[PDB]
């Protein structure tokens, strides 16, 4: 099982990381490297092409603006390609989404929240889950870890009292 | 291979009548019913807990306006959840878009553009195809034949000119 | 008398604390808790078919982003649910808002503005004033305070002028 | 148990005649009238002032564009106001959406859709549900039709397909 | 000749200090006070109805969020009312926006830009100089000023260069 | 008294005529031409630049899309400058919103709701209603007559009630 | 002289064929056929690397929703590549704006309004101009021929009036 | 070859000079200077009307708010006139953005992404290499440096790691 984590500019970096630390949460597999749409088109083409040959099952692109990475991805390859909206600072990365989730008829991305490559990473496992019943479980299991996580937040909060939940938050 | 296509309300059936033609195109088993999260709750939490039991793979789930089901789908099961947002007439959409793609870290739904239940079926068919090398190849034939019939249209438009293309179009 | 708040998220404390303040100010009981739509949907379904029988009169809930627990609570219980949309880092509230006010015929969500807790307070005493007169008593006399204490501001802008008022605030 | 709804101009008629309709339907008396806060603004406050006296509890108010009608009637009422923003053929009620629901801090409205007057009704009947036990049953037993019909859908469809579900309806 | 500049929260008063700077500048005379339509609304009232027989010629009206104030105030007198959209931190005063522009047919609101009470000022003055030359006098003065102010500023420009133009600015 | 109604295209006449037809109900004297912005750029200028001369007091003017006539009008006379967003078939004016009402600092254009020319027409009446008193008059009737047109029927309504109301409507 | 008109879809030769019909008037020789970002992507890369050699000086490329074309097309050609935006159906355009607009610096598109295609045929004229003395000479007479255009009109309105005008409209 | 750089603030230098930048990168010859479309009117026209006859031959104009300048240089010359909207404090741009591309028909600009006028620059560039071949030649050589530079970043990744990557970043 092997998940490629793509952006094309190093300024992603930041957000991307997080589909790199749940996946190794999760033991996947992956490869996290930088292809630009806009400025190395022949190595994106070239990427997509042959991720399938190499053993990558789901791709996760990241992109901001003009955000065309995942979408020429997914035009390309027959793989499953996740997009990542990465927060731009003049339109807080509705650019970015719109650009991505808006797919004409024919091929889709598979888009998520912007800024949450947390949940691209976690979106691949839920993929590889219905061929892998390892990662299932692994994606089972973190589900019932947030479940206690919160019940025990709530506990807290139940006990001990806004004021004081916030003074040592 | 199974996929579920659920949605709210029966007004959302001629948009999600889309994601059905494409399966029965691929040859890709599935079952399309009405599920609301907001009138039948119960039903939709008893829908995601045991479509994995019953060999559901991938949930495709369309909803409007305030639109809950995908999400909420994708709370309970650790199933691949893709969401179409359905055009809505006030906000056309932008609403429904929201609601779906934004959901916060832990939980993700495959979010494709509004009104696009068509690649929510050829996102749920690339999804199974890593798993069933049979829709796999499908999926690439798919892509071929719409090359091919883009090729076919711009040589028309070469060969007849704008005016006549039209005309006939 | 008694009003239930909630929110998905700790992160949503320092916002919906507003709500508790209020309600604090008139002598209406509460509780505050943790009930996460997307981590722990069988908590919140619980909650919400509970909260009646538990006295519960009011509901008060938070939730950012694909803000889905204000909606699913009204989905599930007859009583009144008041939505708070909190602000996001992306999309200032946006799409808080839309996934909170935006819910289809059937059910509804009463919304206040983003990130206002404060008047989801307040609401919730007027709703309740109704039933409890000494409530209503208190929503009266909290709105001729807020009038005598512009009316102080205006006279004393009036009489030091912008400049000194200014140097003061 | 009595609730006022009015609204700025006869052209929101169409839109608000919706929560009379669902407030029959649960045998909850009202009036309908119109209220311009901006034609006849000293009729809008007297309306406002005296609505208490005259045993309405809730307000249901509509007004479309900059929208100002609901946010007046709860600065100077003490009754919970539920504020039903009205479509405008520019900007699709999102005007009217901003104008009701970003109340700032101290006087709250009860935002509901955008053109969705059935809802306000429903609301309505919530908040006078917690006073008056009929009205209350009413409500639950509102929402197990709701689930009836919804489940009445999801056999016909599950049973005749969509096609023929689409040719019927 | 008299300007009204009113505004509902001492929170406004920094940005509309500006419509009394730029009308200290002109000569012309003015009032400066808070009057809240939400929670002041009978002394709204009453400002708006008497304004005329006092002497004021225009009112400034700055508001936020659902911002009724400018609009509430043009309802109720004859004279020329602008209003100043005021920034919120949610939505960056696009509900203050929409809120004052988007008045519905008979009662208009002369609206400049989020934030720009120095336009409310000068377009006060530039209303007052149709009745008032020497008002008149002062704002084509104010104009040939701007100009010659950008003149010197394009000189130096295409003297020292940009790199210098910065590192003085 | 006279008020000079411009607009960039013969497209924006179903719009614009609407303030001259409140100018003509006010008896108040107007022209009504075509100056375009960016078709006709030294018209403009001369217009702008002459009007006061020819005993225009106040300027209203209309514009779609990029709709810069009223701000580059602004920009050249001292007079009072009211800009009427027209709306486009795209953005339904938000273009035309923005474009006209964010003029920086320096420059106002008063401005009013999007497609709404009946409103820069009662705009234009208010502002000459500070000089001629008879024009102040017309306003306060105008305004008179608009409360008891809604009082009629308001009246009607409560006598016939909806279903009658919107069957003969 | 010449220019490639592109667009990935026969959907888009409505709006496109604006484009060639100025470029016609112009006596500037074109192509227009479709290129698909999404579905022919090798044929996209193999256009915008080949295009100089055949003598196309400029591009012009229209695309709607995720509208990756034009982006991808100047990522690959040092050509200037003007951009125009198709409208879609459910954001009217907004999606296809931001997806071409927003490039990340290093890669230009020169974009125009949406739909709007006569555009980018003048644009790419104007463009040419400063190569082509005789096209510079055509688009000052296109201009000069606007101007009179608008001034016949002007006058017309100013001898018939608006009713009349409109009539005949 | 030679490109005017014009703005209507030197608020707007930090960005604007972004192009200049670019074009001394390329060794392409320019001037840079203010000329405010709202506060130095005749100075924009004559500037626009003279540019080709000092042979100017593209013109980067930058604005932000209600930015009219752009627009109107392109309403006044032949010459090809790229738009670069600066992003407001208020709405981050947009404003900008609407007021630039959203020109009618007739005369275009060519807009690039808010706050981009590195990317005006490069443009500039492309529609000067069409003529002069040392340029086209330094814009592709652009592309070829921009290329290279993905790459090693490309390579650094993958052999540090997005750890490392990070701290050194």
């Amino acid at each position: 099982p092997r998940v490629g984590i793509i952006m094309g500019s190093d300024s992603d970096l930041p957000v991307m990381k997080q589909a790199a630390e749940i996946l190794e949460e999760f033991g996947i597999d992956y490869e996290i490297t930088i292809v630009s749409a806009h400025r190395t088109p022949d190595r994106m083409f070239e990427y997509a092409k042959n991720a399938e040959e190499r053993g990558i099952e789901v791709i996760i692109a990241g992109a901001g603006g003009a955000a065309h990475l995942p979408g020429m991805v997914a035009s390309i390859t027959h793989l499953p390609v996740i997009g990542v909206p990465v927060k731009t600072s003049t339109l807080n990365g509705l650019d970015s989404l719109f650009s991505i989730v808006q797919m004409p008829g024919g091929v889709p991305v598979a888009t998520v929240a912007i800024n949450n490559a947390k949940n691209a990473g976690i979106l691949a496992a839920s993929i590889l889950g219905i061929k892998y019943p390892e990662i299932a479980r692994k994606v089972k299991e973190y589900k019932e870890r947030m479940k206690r996580e919160v019940l025990e937040k709530a506990q807290r909060l139940e006990q001990i009292g806004y004021k004081e939940y916030l003074n040592q938050k």
